[PDB]
């Protein structure tokens, strides 16, 4: 028993992290097959960052402008091209530690593991959720750009996030591995802000199921509700709408515990309207929304990679 | 910026995890050089778990009664020995993925990363703290015994925990890698219970410093306290005593933020008295005690957000 915020084992990704330097700028890259992926803002000066023309800055550059270091070995760059906000550096050596992998774009509410890296060296791993406002609540310092986020399914790594920037409120923003930003952000030193965030309702419900599985049941009650009435409560409290698809996804947990989703929604309704009355759930005084239903089922069943 | 419960990258430990089977019992082992370390209760059967005589059970086993599987490869056991509550199986192959490592026995309040493994396959990684009552608050299911806890400061893996059991309150207990239990616990199914736990005061102070580093000052106050008055109050909230060693350890964070340690103690006193009045600190509505001062320096910027 027990329930903890758990990251995937990071070994398969650690063997792909490298250091990329262009001019005075150093950050992290992801070395898969014979390509190194990194943020296209590695080619910029601070002057350029104020208003960069990446097209023009890149055509100006050549292969020899890029220093790629894998541990203590230099990788020779033999080609370069841009895809959206990601730079692709073709190298002369395929990474022998390349795992089975895909590039995937995740949806708000989905979680993933972040491998925080500095100078090509992994430093820490933690779990994040793509927020509804397309930020993540990460922990990133200067030099962390190019750190990646991922999920693992059996032996296949699904890369979903590459880190690019921090916003004034201390949250973080990045791209998928095809260089498309999550959220209405751009890779420029300019005025940008996180939008008002909301709470991921289906994930709070999943975590209430995790709590019941772990013996924490004080918030269960005799009442049930409907999707329509609950969604009016959700809107009042800046919770995301609950869809029928969300209800279907939670179906397993409902069966195991004997609390119908709409039964649990009646529990959540009362918690929103009345608070916790000094009590905790799974050790928390806040309603947790960074566990997906799959995260709960996978942790409560001991799935292995 | 940001502040998260951050584990060490687990790859160096993943390459050491194996599956050990004896009889009908399967659990995880740790393969370092030519030795596999695992909980000695892998040699026990149903009847044996109340009062096992491990010396008598082990003498009856041959090297070939132990099946060790590294991925898809069976490792040949060529010797065995028991050290406290750990079984050491000598195998004929040294692990080519063995990292630089050491064994360290940690003190209550220290943190480490846990690599949860089932059938020698890693499932996830998370941070834990050794509680004052010598338990950890983990996430461990049947089959997780032999999973290990570690730190990786400066590229060397310090193994500090091997998982053996779950107590009735849902918390967890195990040994160092020399097989000595943390706390008064034994590898028997007789009745055992964790003592009353307390909050790790020096870690709550470290986390309040992390909050200041990251730009939050709302909980500070104009007051100070003596160390003895602080401990008289804090113990009324089931907080561990703060020692002069703890004050010294907090020195670097005090220097970076400009807040004297005993001034932060006065902030903590007020927070215990008042609660947070609907506010949060680093995203939490409770006072967090599973970050050490070292953890804060590891993760946080060296420049305070003033
Ligand atoms: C990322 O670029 C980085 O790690 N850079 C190292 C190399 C580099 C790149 C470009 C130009 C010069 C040098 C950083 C990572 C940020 C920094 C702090 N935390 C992070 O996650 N990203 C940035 O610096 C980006 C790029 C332009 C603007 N930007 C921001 O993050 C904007 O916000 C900040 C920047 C720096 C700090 Cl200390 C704080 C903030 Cl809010
Ligand atoms: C650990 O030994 C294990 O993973 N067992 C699998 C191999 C094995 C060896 C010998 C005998 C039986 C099985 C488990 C891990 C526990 C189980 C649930 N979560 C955990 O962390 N440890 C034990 O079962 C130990 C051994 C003696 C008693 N014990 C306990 O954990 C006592 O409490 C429990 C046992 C089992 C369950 Cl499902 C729940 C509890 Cl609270
Ligand atoms: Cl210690
Ligand atoms: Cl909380
Ligand atoms: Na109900």
């Amino acid at each position: 028993s027990g329930f903890r915020k758990m990251a995937f084992p990071s070994g398969k990704v650690e063997g792909c992290m490298v250091q990329v330097t262009c001019g005075t700028t150093t950050l992290n890259g992801l070395w898969l097959d014979d390509v190194v992926y990194c943020p296209r803002h590695v080619i910029c000066t601070s002057e350029d960052m104020l208003n960069p023309n990446y097209e023009d800055l890149l055509i100006r550059k050549s292969n020899h402008n890029f220093l790629v270091q894998a541990g203590n070995v230099q990788l020779r760059v033999i080609g370069h091209s841009m895809q959206n906000c990601v730079l692709k550096l073709k190298v002369d050596t395929a990474n022998p530690k390349t795992p089975k992998y895909k590039f995937v774009r995740i949806q708000p509410g989905q979680t993933f593991s972040v491998l925080a890296c500095y100078n090509g060296s992994p430093s820490g791993v933690y779990q994040c959720a793509m927020r509804p406002n397309f930020t993540i609540k990460g922990s990133f310092l200067n030099g962390s750009c190019g750190s990646v986020g991922f999920n693992i399914d059996y032996d296949c790594v699904s890369f979903c996030y590459m880190h690019h920037m921090e916003l004034p409120t201390g949250v973080h923003a990045g791209t998928d591995l095809e260089g498309n930003f999550y959220g209405p952000f751009v890779d420029r030193q300019t005025a940008q802000a996180a939008g008002t965030d909301t709470t991921i309702t289906v994930n709070v419900l999943a975590w209430l199921y995790a709590a019941v599985i772990n013996g924490d049941r004080w918030f269960l009650n005799r009442f049930t509700t409907t999707l329509n009435d609950f969604n009016l409560v959700a809107m009042k409290y800046n919770y995301e709408p609950l869809t029928q698809d969300h209800v279907d996804i939670l179906g397993p947990l409902s069966a195991q515990t004997g609390i119908a989703v709409l039964d649990m929604c009646a529990s959540l309704k009362e918690l929103l309207q009345n608070g916790m009355n000094g009590r905790t759930i799974l050790g928390s005084a806040l309603l947790e929304d960074e566990f997906t239903p799959f995260d709960v089922v996978r942790q409560c069943s001991g799935v292995t990679f």
